[PDB]
């Protein structure tokens, strides 16, 4: 992840903005663009919840997920919805999600991803398979 | 096959942990490996790219069986609870319950040794020993 | 030779096996015990070669041999070196060799010996010799 | 002696070959027999074990030498270019340029045969004569 990352504010932007005074949960509608540095999520529908530390999660055909490394090259990613955890920075994705590194990629039901640690992992549901494949250092952009 | 390092890793799991910094994965769950003419099956698969010409396969399994084609149109098949793969080194090991065969030859141990260029195994005992019979 | 020991599979057994594939050359190295019938060899190292009709050559401190005849007398001898070609049944023992039989023995550098001819030779180096001793039947076991 | 026969027949050679089917020994090189009080030095000599009681020595020299102890403490000896030693009939024979001797009594010829246990000698000539001077 971009270091740093993190430490920006959270623009987000969409058609519609409902707010809930009770509860606390704000949701976005549309063609929902939520940006925090080189993060950014699309997804139809965006909601962030603050539980007790702000929850942000995204519900797309399919939900993406960029975000630049370092290094210059940027992660992506797709699925049904995205679940960003901004404290411990960690994305999960679920639903047919894929995740893609300039090195390697990864196919599965569940994706989950701590950038402040470079670890991802994924799983499959039941009758089903994770399909990663490690990209040989010369066919990589 | 020599060009197989060159080739993409494909790997299917029910589960896997990439550690992207210290350049590892691991797999576990009917594992299959397949990389250009290389299959490995196995519960549970290590892969480590060292910065992929220096990468290094770990499998294990009850059976975890090793394939690959060679430059001569034989392939080697083999199984053993442990396989390790540098692939820097064209070099398989084998460990537990080895069996190591290409074609017509073949070899059993504890551990078999398998130089992949130099085209020379070597199967060793742990307490016990190696044993053959030839017609 | 015990007549059919040739026909019989030949067992190997040892601690470690080398296979050259390029060459074709089987090594095995430790309590290295091949059997073939009632044939039995015992050597440090043993390489069995198919040059073109086996060759299996024995290397020990020394290398023994032990053959049952088909009287039920048995053949025995020693060496640093067993050279046995199973195509011609074709026993030579080098270095320190003995051979011996009920009746006779044979102490020499060289000790050929034709299974299937019941024929022995034996031979010495420039400033040495070969003792043969006949047993007189009657001082035989 | 007349238990030579039993006694084992130690040969030294350069080599030897043996045939055990036909119960036939071949020694070559400075070859040297001994089987109890028995020696026999030749270049080459054929043993042959009937079945040892009817053992055959062939011995050929270009001396060749004859030696064995007597009953009666007095040694035979004797050399020829070949010699033949029947031990089953406790009979020698010497061909060529024969000499024997057994301590004061003696005899030349171009064949020699002595019955060992009746200890009579017999000296014979070729186209030639036999000769002895006696004081």
């Amino acid at each position: 992840a971009v270091t740093g990352d993190t430490d920006q504010p959270i623009h987000i932007e969409s058609d519609q903005q409902s707010l809930d005074m009770q509860g606390n949960v704000v949701t976005f509608t549309g063609n929902v663009i939520v940006t925090q540095g080189t993060i950014k999520i699309n997804a139809d529908k965006v909601v962030v919840t603050r539980p007790g530390k702000e929850v942000i999660d995204g519900y797309g055909k399919p939900a993406t997920f960029y975000q630049m490394q370092d290094n210059g090259k940027p992660v992506e990613g797709h699925a049904s919805q995205m679940h960003y955890e901004l404290a411990k920075d960690f994305v999960v994705l679920t639903g047919n999600a894929y995740l893609q590194q300039v090195d390697s990629n990864i196919k599965g039901d569940k994706i989950t991803y701590l950038v402040k640690e470079q670890k991802m992992q994924a799983f499959s549901d039941k009758g089903k398979r994770v399909t990663t494949v490690l990209v040989p250092s010369q066919l990589q952009d």
